[PDB]
């Protein structure tokens, strides 16, 4: 199945990988690019998983894999058909080359020296580029691990089609599930599971440790606002809530708080955050960063002469913003697409700025770039929504920019409810100026309004 050497080959069939290969494939029209993916399933994107999928009210689109826009238009969670793709046995043979995926199998070991790398069946590839592209795993809860089998068995933890599925089908088979963890992933299956729950007349649970959803991100009005809106989604929402322990009590899971409560339930989703994929830093005597994790690389995302990292698992040098790791759908394109120029010889950094977003429904989104944390010092500039403001319509306050300082300058942005504006967010933030008066550069973002007491 897998040729013995290949030019290009990229660990992880993921967002990244994918993105690298068409990189490499615009750069040098005849290059061979090989990617090794672990999962049964060929490249696809990640987030409809949380989000359109739930909101198909096509009964086969767990079959389809198809969604829907907010406006409409119908797409495949895949990047490309199945067609789109050569033979991993034919990347060899086939004049002008193409991109293979050589599904369900893993890379266990790297030999760096020796340009080579190992297979789960024993089979070993050599090569002349390598990008790894490994992605995460879903970190669990330690009351969780603690827990038995039995709880951890109804525990999903989400990040894949399989996932997607399961979970699917526990929320037409159970009375209650509880989602642990406020940030942005939680938020939206929260929502998700909200909407399948009116229909049926069941529960969903939301919580976690902050004092509102998005807490570590999210100022505390907008976080407030936003656990407001969740709640009005048809979920119970639980904030200041930490798990001490959880157990089973006649059938039923059973979630203690530290604070005391306790909490009945039918299945429990923890979205709790990432654990970078590194396992092959260990055998290819490569750097883990020990303050943000992932594979230390520079500002070109390289890791070794012939080796480069992107996407999650990327610990990388932001030449503007300092060292980072990104864990974002427009990273790992964004990062995959330059790690490909780089494998191609541009020697390029990091610069243009990858942005994030979130929606929960069609009626409330978000966009962000740059560094944003709560814990940042902040000032948020906000207004009443008009029509337009909303996911669906651009395909007393409703919409807003947050600017996110150090140094007195906006280091990162923020948007509520306000889509078409990431070029003038990222210019703001490449161009570095300390601002006389932050209402006025919100008037770049369409909020007009007289200065507020905050
Ligand atoms: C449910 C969900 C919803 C999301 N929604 C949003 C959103 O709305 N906006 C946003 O900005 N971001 C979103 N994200 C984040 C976004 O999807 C990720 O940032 C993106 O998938 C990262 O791409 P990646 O290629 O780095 O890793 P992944 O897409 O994780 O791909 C890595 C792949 O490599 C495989 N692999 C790992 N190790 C090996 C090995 N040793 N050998 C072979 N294969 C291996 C993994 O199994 C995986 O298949 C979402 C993520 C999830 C899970």
């Amino acid at each position: 199945k897998a040729p013995s050497h290949v030019p290009f080959l990229l660990i992880g069939g993921g967002t990244a990988a994918f993105a690298a290969a068409r990189s490499i494939r615009a750069r040098d029209p005849g290059a061979r690019v090989l990617i090794v993916s672990e999962d049964p399933e060929l490249p696809y994107m990640r987030p409809p998983l949380s989000k359109e999928l739930w909101f198909s009210d096509d009964p086969n689109v767990t079959k389809t894999l198809r969604f829907k826009q907010w406006n409409g238009k119908e797409r495949s969670i895949y990047f490309q058909p199945p067609s789109f793709y050569v033979s991993a046995q034919d990347l060899p043979h086939i004049e002008n080359g193409g991109v293979a995926v050589l599904t369900g199998k893993k890379v266990v070991q790297l030999d760096v020296r020796d340009n080579m790398l190992k297979l789960n069946d024993g089979s070993q590839i050599t090569y002349e580029k390598c990008l790894i592209a490994t992605g995460g795993t879903p970190r669990s809860l330690s009351a969780i691990d603690r827990a038995g089998a039995e709880v951890k068995s109804r525990t999903t933890l989400f990040r894949k089609i399989g996932d997607f599925r399961s979970l699917e089908k526990i929320s037409r088979e159970v009375k209650s599930i509880t989602i642990i963890g406020g940030g942005f992933l939680g938020s939206e299956l929260a929502c998700a599971l909200g909407r399948k729950a009116r229909a049926l007349g069941t529960e969903v649970i939301q919580l976690f440790p902050e004092k509102g959803n998005m807490g570590k991100i999210l100022p505390e009005y907008l976080s407030n606002w936003t656990m407001e809106k969740v709640r009005r989604e048809g979920v119970k929402v639980m904030p200041n809530a930490i798990v001490q322990s959880v157990g089973v009590s006649s059938g039923k899971l059973l979630i203690k708080l530290k604070d005391g409560r306790k909490v009945e339930t039918d299945h429990i989703v923890a979205a709790v955050g990432l654990e970078p994929n590194v396992e092959l830093a260990k055998t290819g005597g490569l750097e883990i960063d020990s303050d943000f994790g992932g594979f230390r690389v520079n500002a070109e995302l390289q890791a070794r002469s012939n080796i480069w990292v992107a996407g999650d698992a990327a610990c990388f040098y932001d030449i503007k913003l300092g060292r980072r790791r990104v864990e974002h759908h427009d990273h790992a394109v964004v990062s995959g697409r330059l790690a490909g120029e780089n494998m191609t010889g541009a020697a390029k950094p990091y610069w243009h700025q990858s942005m994030f977003w979130s929606d929960l429904g069609p009626d409330v989104g978000y966009e962000a770039i740059g560094l944003v944390d709560s814990s940042l010092p902040t000032v948020g500039v906000f207004a009443k929504a008009t029509a337009q403001d909303n996911p669906k319509s651009a395909t007393d306050y409703g919409k807003g920019v947050i600017f996110y300082l150090r140094d007195k300058v906006v280091v990162g942005i923020v948007l509520w409810n306000i889509f078409n504006r990431m070029p003038i967010a990222r210019k703001i933030i490449k161009d570095g100026e300390q601002h006389e008066d932050l209402n006025e550069v919100a008037k770049l973002f369409n909020i007009h309004e007289d200065l507020v007491p905050r």
